[PDB]
């Protein structure tokens, strides 16, 4: 058993356009889970898609989906709780974080992205606010509200929907009518890596009109944020933040990168 199906809402984890995320604790087991609550009266289609995609997810670096409950016009998505909070909060403004910590988070982010791409899913909005940490500081990708299928029955479909978050979005999304999904998620991962190592975002958007983006294209790496980044991870960023998505490094090649494979001091937590 009796009561095992009861959950107590104990605290608000966050509030935003998606609704709110609360921490819930099981009345009997004390198991902690996150609950995304949405007033479907203010979706029903978006919600269904998010649930359908969540149902496909089973990986250690992706927030797990436990199920959902519909109480009238309120939808309840039960998700894996990540007590370590958002990666965003581990990034010190203007500083970033220690390189070994950034590398470990990057390895884990890559593992989650490889998994998603392997099942034909693109996240479309990778950024530190959406990357969560568990009790051992293991990274988990969250928020599949913009996620979509880019490969089905072994055939790729090109994307055309402009979406994401400007400082993280790849340049082809702003310039081209259609584009491949994978390089767009690679690019945002490179912006996340830059933020972790420098504590700042390099540009407002990767447009010709953006001076900071122009400076990067001109290899002015003596300027911030680049100047703050050691040569080895900077060499990886030179391969990721490549304007032409067809020339941009792919994940299998990121896995062969020198910095990616450099032993640094960091363990779980
Ligand atoms: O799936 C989750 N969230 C989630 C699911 C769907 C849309 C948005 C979110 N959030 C919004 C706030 N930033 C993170 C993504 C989720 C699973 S655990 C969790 N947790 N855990 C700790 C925590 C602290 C702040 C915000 C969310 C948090 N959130």
């Amino acid at each position: 058993v009796p009561f095992v199906e009861d959950w107590d809402l104990v605290q608000t984890l966050g509030e935003g356009a998606y609704g709110e995320v609360q921490l819930a604790v099981n009345r009997v087991t004390e198991e902690a889970v996150a609950v995304k609550i949405v007033d479907m009266k203010r979706c029903p289609e978006n919600i269904k898609k998010e649930i359908c995609i969540n149902k496909m997810l089973n990986h250690e670096n992706v927030v797990k989906f436990y199920g959902h409950r519909r109480e009238g016009n309120i939808q309840y998505l039960f998700l894996e709780y990540c007590s370590g909070g958002e990666l965003f909060d581990r990034i010190e403004p203007d500083i970033g974080m220690p390189e070994p910590d950034a590398q470990r988070f990057f390895h884990q982010l890559m593992a989650g992205v490889v998994y998603l791409h392997g099942i034909g899913i693109t996240h479309r909005d990778i950024k530190p606010e959406n990357l969560l940490l568990d009790e051992r500081d293991n990274l988990k990708i969250s928020d599949f509200g913009l996620a979509t299928v880019f490969r089905y029955n072994n055939r790729e479909r090109l994307l055309n929907k402009m979406c994401g978050t400007l400082p993280y979005v790849a340049p082809e999304l702003l310039k081209r009518r259609e584009f491949h999904a994978e390089p767009v998620d690679v690019w945002s991962c490179g912006i996340v890596l830059t933020a972790m190592l420098a504590g700042e975002l390099p540009w407002d958007q990767p447009s010709d009109s953006c001076q900071e983006y122009s400076d990067w294209k001109e290899k002015k790496t003596y300027l911030n944020p680049w100047k703050k980044i050691d040569s080895a991870p900077l060499a990886l960023l030179h391969k990721i933040l490549v304007e032409n998505p067809s020339a941009r490094i792919t994940i299998p090649d990121i896995k062969k990168d020198r910095w990616y494979n450099k032993p640094l001091k960091k363990g779980a937590k």
